[PDB]
């Protein structure tokens, strides 16, 4: 590999004391399938080859970076590219202890 910085990782905020839910439907469709949390606002939308609704959470918001439940890649809509940077390692943690442990 990923980009190791991109200009839009001062979008990332902090993590909700509540943690990430990894298996937290589409908050438009409801699919269970290729969801992504939003890195700035923590909603949670489904990928482009489901119903595309991060796609258009980005559009709606201009939220920067996304995080995989699938892989725990980071995508940044504005590069078009996978992004990792120590400001990801919390996030990635926390979701990567959800999903695994
Ligand atoms: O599915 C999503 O809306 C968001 C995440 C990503 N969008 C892309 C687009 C391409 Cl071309 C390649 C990899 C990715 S990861
Ligand atoms: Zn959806
Ligand atoms: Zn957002
Ligand atoms: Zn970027």
């Amino acid at each position: 590999s990923p980009l190791p910085w991109c200009p839009h990782l001062v979008a990332v905020c902090p993590i909700p004391a509540a943690g990430l839910d990894v298996t937290q439907p589409c908050g438009d469709c409801g699919t269970i399938q290729e969801n992504w949390v939003c890195l700035s606002c923590y909603q949670v939308y489904c990928g482009r080859y489901i119903n595309g609704h991060m796609l258009q959470h980005h559009g709606n918001s201009g939220h920067p970076l996304v995080l995989s439940y699938i892989d725990l890649s980071a995508w940044c809509y504005y590069c078009q590219a996978y992004v990792h940077h120590q400001a990801l390692l919390d996030v990635k943690n926390i979701a990567h202890q959800n999903k695994f442990g």
